[PDB]
DNA sequence: GGAGGCCAAGATCTCAAT
DNA sequence: GACCCTTCGGGAGGTGCATCCCGGTCTCGCTTGGCCTCC
RNA sequence: UUAUCGGCGAGACCGGGAUGCACCUCCCGAAGGGUCU
């Protein structure tokens, strides 16, 4: 049982987007920041956990090996423990009395629980974020227009029946009144919503009732249209994500990993080198990433630490070195008396 | 018998968190305020302390030794009187006031009990709070959200069997049906709740009753769920943490300190380098830090101090100067005299 | 604070005596530190004038600055009174834990006998953490009715 | 459970999706090799054809 | 054998709370 | 090496889901006799 | 200022689990021309 460091650096090979629900505002899509609106943002380390512990799982379930059928032997609620550590049984004790000597032999058995934890068991992996190097290694992507694609291209045009083409005539004028409607709308709602920065204390609930029932009156007017509901033609808009050949620190660790348990994190970050995609924005390939990470270990009581290895994720392979990851890889394949379930 | 005082700086390499029960609220997770709400936040010395506390404890006990089954000789109240500093047998040596030189003895024989002490003994080691240098050094870390893996990733229901995905099917329609009652009952809750401002004292009452029972109406709704009580998907509330890189300034002190007791409190500064956490969701890897302490002495009746030497850890290493800290290592790691049990 | 300042500042310069110990009785410590006379030996002076003990204060400085019963002493020293208007907050705080229960690593010193009663002293924890509990909410009942009560 | 049946009925909306069905499709961006490989083009005016 | 020193015993009960 | 002439517009979404728990301390501001060893 | 003298103090890690994700072509038209070994 020995504390693994992992330490190193994480370059972009596409566009690195997520959407955190308290990084984004009303404003439009952002990165979460490492200290207020205008800090340095990071990639948060709480993805990074979820894709390697789903990684980890598909690891675990491949080990275990699946039947004739292709059908896992886990219930479901064994792969919502392994995966998201959720146990949907009700039988989870935050501090039963029985339980205090009873965590080794789980742990023992579970290598992916011991590493990831749950409500109750601590979790020996901690993954932190990612913080980029340099300035300016951030920005607005994935801005477009959808587009009307009979207008785009008209040869699509005769592809359709005659019946069909008053369907999007009748489709492009509903589109044209009800924005036009819809933009009076906004264009109001907007102009009393600025007088929130200096509007009575008293007023101000009706200024919410009186924006909500704005909302109210466009979300009615978008219900009457009949051909479609949403217009076809509208801009998108773009995400904040970092840029191609961006430069992220990270830093991982295990604390007192046992073999099998190292063995298993270096195989979930083996599989995971198959798609090493984190974040969002599939589409637009966005959150391809190249890592390379330095093993160190620490022995308490010792002023230096030492290296075991390192663990180089590229597109062209995956490169582990030093004797002890391979030792750590190998006792974690064949070790037989894991338990699952 | 000296004084020593470890002025330094405690630099951040992964955001900093702690959950003290008197900062934290209903309205959000905080960091403990450097007195009042809006003023800067800081590290709890008392979390400090319990860290250095145990990780004497822990070179205390690898110094004693353990057997060939890797056990301590000390009992469970052993323990718990060296590192959290509690009797639980009522052994204690109490001391009535009034008694000269009342600890004498055992400080002599018991440099850990000496340093950090315990009820009716003062202990020598005082370890401060840390005090960031700039403004807006912290922010809302954590985030994100817990997802159906399911319905993320569809090439996880190839594993399912056909009867646990029904009982996936029926897990979902019951968590729907589950958040709209409950977001029901919670708006009525909130409604009394916006009704507490009422100046009326007996109102307030009448109120916190009614939502008493709203909250045992939210309980019972998610009893009668069969699947599972709680949801899966529900985004995750940020905590409040220092940002990567802030720097900390901290203080700590040694009253009367010999070179034993010295010596002790180092080597636990240098045990507690291996694994340098302070705070918790570790899962995160928060908590990482690295730190510098130039450690003084002021001999009482002169007007200056002299610096003994400096303590850094770093990643890469623990770097002890000067050679008194060196001779009061030599002196704890040489004295053969000291009694733990 | 600075009464045992000036005591200790006394103490090393006076030193110690040939055996090493402090030529301080408990009746001397005690007009030094607290300023009452446990013996009944100090002087009592008239209490008509007020330029009293000259020679004591003549020869003995703690007494004069910081007084003893009977003597007034010369040095006033007034309240840390705040500039600001936040500056106080409700520090210290925190949690005990159980040692046990944090670091998973320490349960592998325990015996076998050591984790059973460590198993006993937390369910023996839970136990009587509920029946007080039980025995508190009876008295806060009984509390609310008080002022009710005739 | 819906989504395999139906992306092996429907490729197409299987690769590139549709709201809350993923896309298998990732297309990135295309990043320049070299430098100084992007320029104003086009302009010109237009004139009197008279 | 005072003489130093410790320890246990003696009545009933105290409302103020951002 | 003299100078014209600097454009129009369309269109901006929709959803979920918001957790569980521990466990709240000990003194003391007096005097005197009974009794244990001590010089 | 109805006198005088008196530090309130000691010990305690609050911590544990969670991928926020899904779909979208921004397009359309335009001679920069003319005088002088």
């Amino acid at each position: 049982m020995r504390t693994l460091n992992f330490n190193g650096k994480i370059s972009t090979l596409e566009p690195l987007t997520v959407t955190v629900k308290n990084a984004v505002s009303t404003s439009g899509h952002r990165l979460p920041r490492n200290g207020g609106f205008n800090a340095a943002p990071y990639f948060p380390g709480t993805s990074i956990r979820g894709t390697l512990r789903h990684a980890a799982h598909k690891v675990i379930v491949d080990r275990v090996g699946l039947n004739a059928d292709g059908k896992s032997p886990f219930d479901l609620a064994e792969h919502f423990m392994l995966a998201q550590g959720v146990d949907i049984n009700g039988e989870a004790e935050t501090f039963a009395p029985g339980e205090i000597n009873a965590g080794a032999e789980l742990r023992s058995k579970n290598p992916l629980i011991s590493l990831f934890g749950r409500w109750g068991l601590s979790g020996k992996v901690g993954i932190g974020n990612a913080i980029p190097d340099g300035d300016n290694q951030w920005g607005m992507f994935g801005g477009g227009a959808r587009s009307i694609m009979f207008q785009r291209d008209e040869s699509l045009m005769e592809f359709l029946e005659t019946d069909q083409v008053d369907r999007l005539e009748r489709l492009l004028e509903e589109q044209a009144e009800a924005s036009v409607d819809i933009s009076q709308i906004k264009t109001e709602q907007d102009a009393l919503k600025k007088a929130m920065k200096s509007a009575d204390k008293d007023t101000k609930a009706e200024l919410q009732i009186k924006v909500r029932e704005l909302d109210e009156k466009i979300q009615a007017r978008k219900d009457q249209k009949q051909e479609s509901r949403e217009s076809i033609r509208r801009p998108i808009d773009p995400y904040e994500a970092f840029i191609t050949g961006a430069e992220l620190s990270h830093r991982m660790s295990i604390k007192n990993a046992t073999d099998e348990e190292a063995g298993l994190f270096i195989s979930a970050l083996i599989r995971f080198a198959a798609e090493p995609r984190f974040g969002g924005h599939a589409n637009h390939n966005c959150g391809l990433v190249e890592a390379h990470w330095t093993v160190t270990t620490w022995k308490p009581g010792e002023l230096v630490p030492v290296t075991l290895g390192e663990i180089v994720i590229t597109p062209n392979g995956v490169e582990i070195t030093g004797d002890e990851l391979f030792a750590m890889v190998k006792a974690f394949n064949e070790n037989q008396s894991f338990d699952f379930t």
